[PDB]
């Protein structure tokens, strides 16, 4: 059942949504239109993976969760060149992003888990 970690990772995570307005972050890297990019990339990661694992419960704390978008920006910026639409828009989430996920650690260190989440 419900812990207060899952309640408050949904709402992070539809907020990290929230800064993909192209969708380019939200399934994953398809690879039959990329057929290298596993070759080149160890973890793919996507939205739709962190929802299943959110989902899952298979997230210990707000740091697991930080390391799969961190994945997301990672990946992005080491597969792609710098002058693409995908490195730009990954610099940029990896920007907006940063503040949802920052301002959600303040907030469970200053207020606890139970009421970070409610
Ligand atoms: C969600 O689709 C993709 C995302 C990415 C990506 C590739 C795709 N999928 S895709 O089939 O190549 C694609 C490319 C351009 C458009 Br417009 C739409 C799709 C699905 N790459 C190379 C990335 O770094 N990202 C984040
Ligand atoms: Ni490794």
């Amino acid at each position: 059942r419900l812990t207060p970690l899952t309640v408050l990772l949904r709402s992070v995570l539809d907020q990290l949504q929230d800064k993909d307005p192209a969708r380019i972050f939200a399934q994953p890297v398809s690879l039959k239109e990329v057929p290298d990019y596993l070759d080149h990339i160890k973890h793919p990661m996507d939205f739709a993976t962190m929802r299943k694992r959110l989902e899952a419960q298979g997230y210990k704390n707000l740091h697991e969760f930080e390391e799969d978008f961190d994945l997301i920006i990672d990946n992005c910026m080491k597969y792609n060149a710098r002058d693409t639409v995908f490195y730009r828009a990954a610099v940029r989430l990896r920007d907006q992003g940063g503040v949802v996920l920052r301002q959600a650690r303040r907030e469970v260190d200053s207020i606890g888990l139970e009421e970070a989440s409610g």
